[PDB]
């Protein structure tokens, strides 16, 4: 009868498909704090990152995935966890299960055994151990069937100029003499390179009630005091891929600024010849990569990265069997509650991140073009009363709107206690036509730790970047 009711309690959720599966956030937030008027008075705030293949990490993939190894037989709650690729595995013992490794070929009755439920010793030890057998049984004749995949997209580019001037003056008085060469030389290179190969393939039995996700002796009632509700439903870990995946990235740039002047003169009177060069020269070489394949003797040289890599690692390691070991690269989770809501993640997480600033931030406005533009630095500033009622007292700063031709450097640092801050840096284009130009604008701006907006180019395209960090 408990098992029914679980069953009943389960079905009863109607929760819409298309809201709760859509439960993200946005990059950066904000929150405030203030209680009583006689001890202090603190504020912080909250920001969030994401990565691809930018800003990436091996050792934080690493353990995100031995957190989340449910390979077969999951129960991840909906709530945020999951859109963030990273929630919580908390399910009471389950009754037995089945878990297929479909491959080359192999045997029927071999194929499908039966696995238990645990975190990381049944479905670890299990998956190990047929693995193993397949190796040892099997030596060769069949082929894994490995589906490859890597595209390469490189991009190197270089840049020249060389200007020559030369002029002399020479009066019926005094003679003179000018000498300019400069030449300038600057080119980039860029180079993405990718790729992948997934090999291993597990898959788990499809539920059809409670069966698998609690045993005999289950509690509705305490497994729903725990976090279980409506918002929020039980998510279990569907089919899984093992495999590799080979990256690499490089970028190095370079550039010349040769300056030499000459400068002759013979005056009746005094004799005055001087010249001076210049010289300047910049280099930069970076590079990065990461193997979640996990290789060997073809590991080394892929990690420097040099020109047999690729094909020194999709050589050397194609007949999938021991030699290369696999890795988990993919991730699918289920439902389990109508065998219908089925959540398709990866294989990198983001990772959160939140901090406290007691006085600290300040808004930073550096200004280096040929333009003139007025800033409007505005915001608000609440205040707590001797009733309870939160007042307001908008202060604009000193400088609210005025011509500042570059250079101009400034900032604004915050004052304990704020919310709310309108800025207006329209820059003045002046032309014929118009007479005052909007270029950045934001409202209602988060509290960062460190912002800064700076504006670099001419009078004709804009090129202003906003710089916020929260180190």
């Amino acid at each position: 009868m408990a098992n029914k009711a679980v069953n009943d309690f389960i079905l009863a959720m109607n929760y819409d498909k298309k809201k709760l599966l859509t439960h993200q956030g946005e990059s950066i937030e904000n929150r405030f704090i203030k209680e009583g008027n006689q001890l202090p008075d603190e504020f912080v705030v909250i920001e969030r990152k994401k990565r691809s293949l930018s800003t990436n990490t091996s050792d934080i993939s690493v353990t995100a995935t031995n957190d989340s190894r449910l390979y077969p037989g999951a129960l991840l709650v909906v709530d945020e966890t999951l859109l963030e690729n990273n929630p919580t595995l908390l399910a009471v013992d389950r009754a037995p299960m089945t878990y297929s490794i479909d491959l080359p070929g192999l045997a029927s009755s071999d194929s499908f055994l039966q696995v238990e439920d645990p975190s990381n010793s049944s479905v670890r030890g299990a998956v190990n151990d047929l693995l193993a057998k397949w190796h040892q049984d099997y030596g060769q004749v069949n082929n894994v069937p490995a589906r490859m995949q890597y595209e390469k997209i490189t991009a190197h580019s270089m840049e020249q100029l060389k200007v020559k001037f030369g002029s002399d003056f020479e009066k019926a008085a005094n003679s003179l003499d000018i000498d300019f060469n400069a030449v300038h030389s600057g080119e980039k290179q860029i180079q993405i390179v990718n790729f992948k190969q997934i090999y291993y393939t597990v898959s788990v039995d499809a539920v059809k009630n409670p069966g698998d996700v609690f045993q005999d002796t289950v509690t509705v009632e305490d497994l729903k005091q725990r976090g279980i509700s409506a918002e929020r439903p039980l998510v279990y870990i569907s089919s899984v891929a093992y495999g590799r995946q080979v990256y690499l990235k490089l970028e190095t740039t370079s550039k010349s600024d040769e300056v030499q002047a000459a400068f002759e003169a013979a005056i009746l009177g005094v004799k005055v010849a001087p010249q001076t060069q210049w010289k300047q020269i910049l280099d930069n070489t970076e590079v990065k990569a990461v193997i979640l394949g996990g290789d060997p003797s073809s590991g080394a040289r892929v990690v420097t990265g040099k020109v047999d890599m690729v094909e020194d690692l999709i050589q050397e390691g194609s007949r999938f069997t021991a030699d290369h070991p696999g890795l988990p690269i993919s991730y699918t989770t289920s439902f389990l509650r109508d065998n219908v809501v089925a959540t398709f993640q990866n294989s990198t997480d983001y990772v959160e991140t939140k901090v406290t600033a007691y006085r600290n931030g300040d808004l930073l406005l550096d200004h280096s073009g040929a333009y003139v533009a007025q800033y409007y630095i505005t915001w608000d500033e609440l205040s707590y009363d001797h009733q309870g009622k939160e007042v307001l007292t908008p202060k604009a700063w000193d400088r609210n709107g005025q011509d500042l031709t570059a250079h101009f450097t400034t900032s604004i640092p915050l004052k304990g206690n704020v919310r709310n801050l309108s800025v207006k840096i329209r820059e003045c284009t002046g032309l014929a036509w118009e007479w005052w130009r909007t270029v950045y604008e934001k409202t209602d701006l988060p509290l960062v730790r460190k912002r800064t907006i700076s504006i670099w180019g001419t009078t004709l395209y804009p090129q202003v970047e906003d710089k916020v960090e929260n180190d």
